[PDB]
């Protein structure tokens, strides 16, 4: 019952031609009905992708602030994210929590102000290399879950995005199995924690250098729904990406 | 010295809002001895040059130090350029006090904003401890050394002044007060870099003005303008263009 999804996390990149390129290649793609795909573009150019984007293609915001106005120099709020005409806002990303240290608290805050302000939000989690090594990955996703779930109200405005950190930019993909592992015990985590029903709909997808040559694997894994995509986005085999059943 | 008004929208308005706002600066006869920057929120940077009358140039609020990159959430001078913005605004104190960024990473900021060919407007300022503590002149002196470390061509930088120790704090920041920084500002100036970057670099004060008050403040010699925050969201931010009139 849970409809593909699919991302493109197009983070720091592009310009007004380039990215217009990107936009002709998806609109011209014609995408199929059921994939509900979704295109994060760099802040500056969220007004200008959802003019030139087609219309069955949602726009996302990459990040916000945790309140609708204020004395915040440099951030933007769910509203100006909807009066932009998107739909969707990146919370969580690995570059966020990593590289400009934003805390699971703000990241919870964000992530309750964003849907109630009627904004859908892609939450992203995941484990470090040294994390994953020391073999504690399920305890450091199901506590940025957890996090995520008690700011959460309505999950029907929410994806979960499980991108391992070592796995971000990297180009090492996260294997069928590994993936299928991780999302099945989120999965399991949803039954447990919130309700059979969030369980059951709740899309789950995979981050983390997904290429056109690893989507076809990853998607046949009955707990992954989809993609985040980050550099892949930026290229033509983003549309095989869509198509990857 | 030509007199510099910056009006930093932070966080705030909506397309409506701010549309009408810009009804109002275009309308407002602009004085020819005056240059007006206004620095709307990220995703209202493409939407308010395209709004705005030529006469006032358009600042980002923030960027970071790379042209393209896995950074989601950021956005590059590059960007900021390719949507007829002509200024950035760093080191901003909501930026170095809410979100933490170091004088390092924003000397490496301004020094890619000028490569790019954008105008900066560097923010510099001591807290109330460091004020208290007695140091205004070490702290100051140490963030515009890193800012100094970062340019070559001081033709396209300008000097921001904020007395964050009088935010909130219940302590005078007389027009004297501001004067005394900004004459030592100058003073490293002409030591450290030359007497002509010192004559011509503009040194504008980030602390409160209102309309009742800029023109006594603009009166002070080495005060060569303001940066001015939630007046600029309102028609009396003319009357502050206007304070040398
Ligand atoms: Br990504
Ligand atoms: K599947
Ligand atoms: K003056
Ligand atoms: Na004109």
């Amino acid at each position: 019952s849970r409809k593909f999804f699919v991302g493109g996390n197009w983070k720091m990149n592009g310009r007004k031609q380039s990215l217009g390129e990107l936009i002709g290649t998806l609109n011209a793609a014609k995408v199929p009905a059921d994939t509900e795909v979704v295109c994060a573009p760099p802040t500056a150019y969220i007004d200008f992708a959802r003019q030139k984007l087609d219309p069955k293609i949602a726009v996302a915001a990459q990040n916000c602030y945790k309140v609708t106005n204020g004395a915040f120099t440099g951030e933007i709020s769910p509203g100006m994210i909807k009066d932009c005409g998107a739909t969707w806002v990146v919370l969580g990303h690995s570059e966020r929590r990593h590289v400009f240290g934003e805390s699971d608290e703000l990241i919870g805050q964000k992530v309750a102000h964003a849907l109630a302000e009627g904004l859908g939000v892609i939450a992203c989690i995941g484990e470090k290399l040294d994390e994953r090594e020391a073999g504690i990955t399920e305890k450091v996703v199901f506590e940025q879950t957890k996090v995520i779930a008690d700011n959460v109200k309505d999950w029907s405005k929410v994806v979960l995005a499980y991108e391992p950190v070592w796995a971000v930019g990297t180009g090492k993909t996260a294997t069928p199995q590994q993936a299928q592992e991780v999302h099945e015990k989120l999965r399991g985590w949803l039954k447990s924690n919130v309700s059979d029903a969030v369980a059951q709909s709740t899309r789950i997808i995979y981050g983390g250098s997904v290429t056109g040559a690893t989507c076809k694997e990853l998607a046949s894994q009955p707990d992954v729904d989809g993609f985040l995509v980050g550099g892949a986005s930026l290229k033509p085999e983003f549309v095989d990406i869509i198509n990857a059943k």
